[PDB]
């Protein structure tokens, strides 16, 4: 009866279990009961690789969330009861930044398990600013749970902007590097608006799962060459009268290797999506762009006026979240983040 | 009294005077008198360094070309005696590329002096499609003759492109890297589009002309170097009220040392327009596209359908040709080509 939080004091430490009082609200801000939270590699980064959040410890992390608007600010009132999806990270609204479309690049977004305190908790505060409606009449005619969609939160939104800023149109080859995690959306998303998507990645099991989610061609990067690669997605694309031009390639593993062979995929019009970060350079012929007049684009998370779309895509059934998503109580939030750092977990954990 | 042109039969070797006789027209057909023809590194390209034209030799360059349509197929009546620039590269019109808005990537594109017989002649035939009417009585007013705007096409249409891709606006900083021939027009045209533009290069006679012509900031890239450059902008951006994000940065130098350059100019919602080409491999952290939300977009010429703003931008003094342009007799060709070489020139040379 009591709201409480799951806290990192320190990297490599245990969490904390910190109940806690719900002070006054500001005008804009409002308690969600959390229903589920999404553990991220963003998480696995701040507790075991001690990566600084910009909020000093003691922190509960969890930026992927789902929940009910349960108490609010003056200026929220219309919130109460609406089940919502929290944005992974919020832009002001209000800045020039933000007012002329670079929300993304807002000096003034907050990030919950962050920024503020996050959603391994029962509540947690956050600003109404971009919440995501859940209509549940729709997401039970789904067979889901609001828990299920926290993790459209990030891992779904992410691609979803990729895919949405490239352009993927029908006729479209995609090519989608690193399948995992975010990775793995960017392929069921570019499929949805219409692209035949080839699948890459080091891990055969992944490519087997995408093979049955939008990947009408696999290839483990191991075995298959940068010469032949390029040769194979021809092949691909000539054999089932596709697009030479304008190959939208997402680059989602967070590696200089993906990131090199991403761009060796580079066509006549084609555009790079930029997704991962790796801190590592990498050796490229940066001309290429202006020969095949092609684009390298950027994308720092998702603007929250995205967040119904990608929704939408899961609550009429043009994506899958089950086969992905696995719910587990938040009081094993120890043995989850144990479990998938030594990448014993196949599904995306979803704390309750 | 015969139309003829000067052809290049083989690399090295000497430009022949070649006379020749005008047929019957195609329908969309029609001839242009040569008012002037501009002399581009692309054509020193062809005959000093052996690049491969698509036309069999002997073949007159010349692409940079205006003139008076003085002979018209049956479907281009409404040309006869309209004064014209012929752009650069004369796309299809009719290609899925084409229609889609891909026109620089038609596979089916036709370049005078490479695709079909060039500009350095009395006379060249060309599509009607795609030709850019020139106001002779506005060309007056500019001080300028019809064999000036010659290199309109290519050297001012590139940059163009470059620029109006690039999104320029009010409050921008702009960065043009390589100042010369390509990068001076991209000051003059950023600078006209609202942009304070700094100009870099290697040499200081380049960056004292820009001073005159819109660089607002000029930096030598010998002297200053690349931690100092960002802090040197930087400081420009304070001082000046301007955006310290979105920062439009041209790459016009054509080479590694410039790429790397510009590269590291990146900021948050910073476009990095890639217009020069090198072979050059560069070594560049990708990932600062997604941490920056960041663009490249490269450039491959010019869609013909914005030659009219190009020209309207010279015709209204917004930007200058007259102080980068000297005519020079067509006989010349030889003495002009060796003077061009060995870097002896200082104006873009015409060819009358
Ligand atoms: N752009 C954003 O706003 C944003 C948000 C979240 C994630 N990310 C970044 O995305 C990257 C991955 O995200 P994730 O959580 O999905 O990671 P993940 O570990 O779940 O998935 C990465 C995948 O890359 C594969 N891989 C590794 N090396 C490869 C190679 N050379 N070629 C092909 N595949 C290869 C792995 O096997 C794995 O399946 C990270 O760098 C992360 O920080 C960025
Ligand atoms: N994108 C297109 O469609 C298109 C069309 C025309 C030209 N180009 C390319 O544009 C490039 C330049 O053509 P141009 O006629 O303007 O060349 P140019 O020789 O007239 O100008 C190049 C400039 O770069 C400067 N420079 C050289 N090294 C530098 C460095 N490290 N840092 C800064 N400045 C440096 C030079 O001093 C010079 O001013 C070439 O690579 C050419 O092939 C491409
Ligand atoms: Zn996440
Ligand atoms: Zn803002
Ligand atoms: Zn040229
Ligand atoms: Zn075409």
């Amino acid at each position: 009866s009591n709201p409480h939080r799951w806290m990192m004091t320190s990297p490599g430490a245990p969490m904390v279990r910190a109940e806690f009082e719900i002070g006054e609200l500001s005008a804009d801000q409002v308690v969600v009961a959390v229903a589920g939270c999404g553990v991220c590699h963003t998480d696995l980064g701040y507790y075991y690789d001690s990566v600084r959040t910009n909020h000093a410890l003691p922190l509960a992390l969890g930026h992927e969330i789902s929940g009910r608007v349960v108490q609010a600010g003056a200026n929220a009132a219309q919130w109460l009861g609406r089940a919502v999806i929290v944005p992974a990270v919020m832009p002001c609204g209000t800045c020039e930044l933000c007012t002329s479309g670079h929300g993304t690049i807002c000096r003034d977004q907050v990030m919950p398990g962050n920024d503020i305190q996050g959603g391994f908790a029962s509540h947690v505060v956050v600003p109404a600013r971009g919440l995501c409606p859940v209509d549940e009449a729709r997401l039970a005619a789904a067979g889901l749970q609001l828990a299920d969609v926290s993790v459209v939160a990030d891992a779904v939104t992410t691609p979803y902007q990729a895919v949405l800023q490239a352009g993927v149109e029908p006729g479209d080859v995609a090519v989608v590097i690193g399948v995992g995690g975010v990775g793995g959306y960017a392929v069921q998303i570019a499929n949805a608006f219409g692209a035949s998507v080839v699948a890459i990645d080091v891990d055969p099991a992944k490519l087997e799962m995408m093979s049955k989610h939008g990947a009408a061609l696999t290839l483990n990067a191991r075995e298959i060459s940068g010469r032949d690669l390029k040769k194979a997605i021809e092949a691909h694309a000539k054999a089932n009268g596709l697009r030479l031009t304008r190959w939208k390639i997402f680059e989602c593993s967070g590696t200089g290797a993906g990131q090199t062979s991403a761009y060796g995929l580079l066509t006549h019009g084609a555009t790079l999506a930029v997704v991962g970060f790796t801190m590592d350079k990498v050796e490229v012929r940066l001309s290429n762009l202006m020969a095949f007049h092609a684009r390298a684009l950027g994308n720092w998370g998702c603007l929250p006026e995205y967040y119904p779309a990608a929704l939408d895509l899961v609550l009429d059934k043009k994506i899958d979240l089950a086969s992905f998503i696995e719910r587990h109580p938040l009081d094993q939030i120890g043995e989850v983040f144990a479990a998938a750092h030594a990448h014993k977990l196949t599904r995306r954990a979803i704390l309750t």
